[PDB]
């Protein structure tokens, strides 16, 4: 009946936060795991020329073929070269999959009597406050360095691996996988184009709002969701009509990363759910299915259940808190919901499914399969009410005609 | 040029968090710091309780004989039991002096090479981004376990141990302390007497302010902050009113390790620097002086500097999230400063020094002395502006007089 908060115990922050790998004690072999985007942009020399700058010598290696969903059979690539390099350190560096690729080796690697065929019949069960393998002596520290803002997984123990043979999205639980160090760099994020700016951006505010309604939430998260909805209205319109206001990127990659905080502890909702399958079915980037749904999800969260509910005055105290018109509760709500609908305007995103090239047949025809898949995704526990199957096809149709 | 936020790795809170100590693992050997407060409240036995409820078998052993302000040689006694029983895990139950005097003993008995001479000459850099000697390879976990609401001393890497034979109060930097787990109980907290209830509250309060006006102020530490700032006007009257209210208690107790969770990274300002000081004088309890002058601290701090500059706007942004009048930045901060009066008055407290029994002459005789001394302080680093030894005695003047 107990609650607890987890986060990485350091997080470095600000521009050239990367510069603490100089500093970082006791590290003299570097795993380096990432995609050859960030090879690309030479974010791996910046990685290694602080590394360089050590008193000792640093032996490195790096693992740049990571795929976007990253399979076993990449992870246990991973682990054999790793075996044999012995790292006692590995820095994760990109986005959400070389992120959660290098957490699946680090497992594997810490605990070589792990199967993987094991971890997939267990699931994660959101109620227990503690893992059965949890950090107690390590022989290499895990760095995660995220590129966009954003995933926030570079504060979470959440792994995800794909499967191919099966495809089905497995979650590694039983393991704490929490990174020891975060650092949050916003050199990393000057580059990344408008369009996916728009995107992550929404995500992060996703994040923020499904883990301040999400029924997991508590004083901890509270204050770290509401700073992060904060900042993504008062810098993602900047961010977006000018990639080069570093402050604004200062703002959203942090933004993200806060929204991580909370989210890694209270969980999300359908909303995730929801997008998960939309976007695997039609294509959609996550943050912009994110930003369909949410006009519809809101409201189907904020009406009060069919019969201690709260989730319809918790969207309301953000309204409230970003200054607009919340008198009354219900009220409240639908400001949120309009402040949201202006916000995905001025990001020139689609406000429907039909908009973004889904036929109504092609619609129509997998919406019974999404909604099934939707209501067995993990995230749909921690939603503020336990949805029907009918209700996740009722939001999901209301999402194709938009808002 | 980079910045860090840092916290202990797990928080275990809400009612009965104390039983993850049955959970815990790779514990074999406790060694619990206290006072015999603790143990007349049968709280020791709480926690000895879980202990026994483990698998396998604990031997524990209790050190009780600290006292307030904890000094080198009480440390150095506790350092001495614990070599020779060698515990796995070290509980600090209590207030900041036996979490302080138990953060103390865990950097000896971690680090035998270590001299108190020395530590007493290296002062704490709070621009430094790495400490010299870090959490690396421990043989025993620390856990905090708060009863009072609060210092927040259960979240921070500061311990501060008095020496007598000068009676010096110097904190011990370099060394990493920050607990490896928080548990955050408010069954702790159910006997606490109103009149401390008030105290402690507002200290949670002043280091939340503070927190949030400090030089080093972030986006990670101000939505902890301001979450902090929130709960304290939402259930310090009510935790008052009535010491039975769960709710109430849970929510400052909460509150006490959000507050701290701020100011462990954001540090605090000059209003703690004139409460140490006036309180050790004239023997003011510490919540009860910092309510006394946080009226005209903030007045000072919001007034602009003498000619980038931000305190006046951040106080006005608390102000506005309350729901307070702030159509302005300098009514803003009016407003703050008299719900903090209202707040104060709720709560039967004093609003001048001359209320608490200081005479004037008496006062009078050792406001240079004190405001010196209030500029030393090392709180006085992170104030929002550096003050004059002239500013810090015009302010104390103020405080007499009241408001
Ligand atoms: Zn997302
Ligand atoms: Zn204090």
């Amino acid at each position: 009946n107990m609650q607890w908060f987890k986060v990485p115990p350091k997080i470095y922050f600000e521009k050239n936060a990367v510069q603490y790998l100089a500093k970082m004690p006791d590290i003299s072999r570097a795993f380096i795991v990432t995609d050859p985007g960030m090879v690309k942009l030479g974010y791996v020399d910046k990685v290694l020329y602080y590394l360089r700058r050590r008193p000792d010598y640093v032996h490195s290696e790096i693992f740049s073929e990571v795929e976007p969903d990253p399979s076993i059979e990449t992870v246990m690539k991973g682990v054999d070269m790793m075996r044999s390099f012995e790292p006692d350190v590995i820095i994760a560096l990109g986005g959400g999959s070389p992120m959660d690729a290098a957490k699946a080796m680090w497992l594997f690697y810490e605990h070589p009597t792990a199967d993987f065929n094991a971890l997939k019949q267990k699931f994660l069960d959101i109620r227990k406050r503690v893992y059965k393998y949890p950090k107690l002596g390590q022989k290499a520290k895990f760095v995660a360095i995220p590129t966009t803002s954003g995933t926030g997984s570079e504060v979470t123990s959440f792994a995800v691996i794909t499967d191919k043979k099966t495809n089905i999205k497995y979650p590694l639980a039983d393991y704490e996988l929490t990174p020891d160090v975060a650092i949050v760099d916003p050199q990393f994020v000057m580059t990344v184009p408008k369009h996916v700016t728009a995107d992550t951006g929404m995500d992060v505010l996703t994040h923020a709002i499904e883990a301040y309604v999400s029924n997991m939430a508590n004083d901890y998260t509270d204050g770290l969701a509401m700073k992060a909805i904060q900042l993504v209205f008062e810098y993602l319109p900047r961010a977006y009509q000018n990639g080069a206001d570093e402050l604004a990127r200062e703002k959203m990659h942090n933004a993200s990363t806060i929204a991580g905080m909370a989210f890694a502890n209270a969980f999300l909702g359908i909303n995730h759910s929801l997008a998960h399958k939309l976007g695997a079915e039609f294509h959609i980037p996550h943050g912009r299915a994110n930003t369909i749904l949410m006009p519809h999800v809101i409201r189907y969260n904020a009406a009060k259940p069919k019969k201690y509910f709260k989730a319809d005055q918790r969207y309301a105290e953000i309204a409230r808190m970003l200054g607009l018109p919340a008198r009354t509760t219900e009220e409240g709500v639908e400001s949120l919901v309009q402040a949201i609908i202006k916000l995905a305007k001025q990001l020139d995103m689609p406000l429907s499914i039909e908009a973004c090239g889904v036929s109504k047949q092609e619609f129509e025809s997998k919406v019974e399969k999404l909604a099934e898949l939707a209501f067995e995704d993990q995230c749909t526990t921690a939603n503020p009410k336990l949805p029907l199957v009918s209700d996740l096809v009722h939001i999901y149709r209301q999402a194709f005609k938009g808002v």
